[PDB]
C-alpha cells in the first residue's frame, strides 16, 4: 500500500460520498422547478451512479442551474475515480 | 503471458460472463413491473453491452431496484475491463 | 515513431475506416426494419462517431440485430482507439 | 512541473475553452434549423459538458451538420483532457 493504492482507494471512497452527497444535493437543487423529475432520492442516487459512469440514459437528468453544477462535479469525480483506478493498475504491472 | 496480459484476457472473459448475466438477471428484476421495456433476453444482451461501453442510448434502461443493482455490476465489470485492457497495453509499450 | 505510436496511429486510422465502414453496414442492416431511424448514410455517420466515442445520446440507435452487431464493433473498436491513445500517451511521459 | 503536468494542465485549460467556444458555435450553427433545441447559450454550455464527459443524457443534442462538426471537436478534446489527466497520474505513480 503505497501512493498508487492509496490514491486509487480513496478517489473510490470518495466517489461514493460524492455519489451519496450529490443525490442528495440534486433533489434540493431541483425541486422547486416545473417539469423535473429528479426530484427524489432513491432515484437520484441511481442518477447519480450512471451519470459518475458517464453511462447517462436519458431516463433522468437535472435542469437546474445548480442541479446541473452538482452533476458535473459527479461526472468529474466518476471519470477521475475510474480513472484513478486504471493509473493505479498500470503502474503496478510496469512495477511488475 | 504474465500478469499484464492474463489480468486484461481474464477481464474479457468474465465481462462477457458479466454481460450474460447481467441479462439474464435484468429480465427476472425488471418483469413484474408496470411500464418495464428490459422484458426480453435478446435485447436485454444489447442492453448490458451499450451499457458496459457506457454508450447508453436510452432506448432500454432498469427501472427497479434490483435491475438497477444488476445494471451498476454491468458498468463495474464493463469499465474496469476496457480500463484494465488500456492499462495492459500501456504496460506493454513501457517495457519496449 | 516506435511501437507506441504506430500502434495509436493505426488505431485512428482504423477508427476512421470502421467508422465510414460502420455508418454504412447500418444503413444497410437497419433498412427493412419498420421504425428504424437509422436509415441515411449522412446522419448514420454522425450516429458511428457518438457511439465510438461512447456519448450516445438516444436520437439515433440500431433496431435490428445485425445493426446493433456493427454497432458493437464500433463501440469496441472506438474505445479501443480511444484506450490506445491514451497508453500511448502515458509512455511517452514514462519514459521522459 | 516537467512534462506529464504541463500537458494535462494545458488540456485541462484547452478544455474549458473548447467548452466555450463550442457552446457559442453550437447556437450559431443550430439556430436557423426548425426542430433545434441547442438554440441557447446557457443550456448549450451544460450541453458541451455533458458531451465532453461523453455522458450525453439526450435532452440536447445537434441536429446540423456544423453543429455535429462542432460536438465532435467537444468529444475528442474532452476524451483527449479527461484521458491525458489519466495518463498523467499513471506516469506520476510509475517515477514513484
Ligand atoms: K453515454
Ligand atoms: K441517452
Ligand atoms: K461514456
Ligand atoms: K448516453
Ligand atoms: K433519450
Ligand atoms: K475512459
Amino acid at each position: 500500500s503505497a501512493l498508487h493504492w492509496r490514491a486509487a482507494g480513496a478517489a473510490t471512497v470518495l466517489l461514493v460520498i460524492v455519489l451519496l452527497a450529490g443525490s442528495y444535493l440534486a433533489v434540493l437543487a431541483e425541486r422547486g422547478a416545473p417539469g423535473a423529475q429528479l426530484i427524489t432520492y432513491p432515484r437520484a442516487l441511481w442518477w447519480s451512479v450512471e451519470t459518475a459512469t458517464t453511462v447517462g440514459y436519458g431516463d433522468l437528468y437535472p435542469v437546474t442551474l445548480w442541479g446541473r453544477l452538482v452533476a458535473v462535479v459527479v461526472m468529474v469525480a466518476g471519470i477521475t475515480s475510474f480513472g484513478l483506478v486504471t493509473a493505479a493498475l498500470a503502474t503496478w504491472f510496469v512495477g511488475r
